[PDB]
């Protein structure tokens, strides 16, 4: 599923995103459109053979279980398929473990070079929230 801007940034709300670690929702709306723009089925390999999955390109080294990144772990418990549904619950939940894992959201590097610093706000900008 590709989302609407406003379409996601309701979601990703609604799921208690908004303000999470002191993130405002247009930091989360931002990443996700330089990650994924916004479709909730991309996919990309890194050189190391791990793989990004979903709206917010979570990677398979550490966070969800794909079957063919020898020496990785899985600590959302999740198969890495559940990050490619319609429904973003799963992205969400396994972002909140992330974004609390000591770097904040500098964990996806597309934030930290394209939204980190600027007017993030924009992402959410005449959006009925
Ligand atoms: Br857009
Ligand atoms: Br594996
Ligand atoms: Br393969
Ligand atoms: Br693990
Ligand atoms: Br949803
Ligand atoms: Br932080
Ligand atoms: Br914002
Ligand atoms: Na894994």
């Amino acid at each position: 599923k590709v989302f609407g801007r406003c379409e996601l940034a309701a979601a990703m709300k609604r799921h208690g995103l908004d303000n999470y670690r002191g993130y405002s929702l247009g930091n989360w709306v931002c990443a996700a459109k330089f990650e994924s723009n916004f479709n909730t089925q991309a996919t990309n390999r890194n050189t190391d053979g791990s793989t990004d999955y979903g709206i917010l390109q979570i990677n398979s080294r550490w966070w969800c279980n794909d079957g063919r990144t020898p020496g990785s772990r899985n600590l959302c418990n999740i198969p890495c398929s559940a990050l490619l549904s319609s429904d973003i619950t799963a992205s969400v939940n396994c972002a909140k473990k992330i974004v609390s894992d000591g770097n904040g959201m500098n964990a996806w590097v597309a934030w930290r070079n394209r939204c980190k610093g600027t007017d993030v706000q924009a992402w959410i900008r005449g959006c009925r929230l």
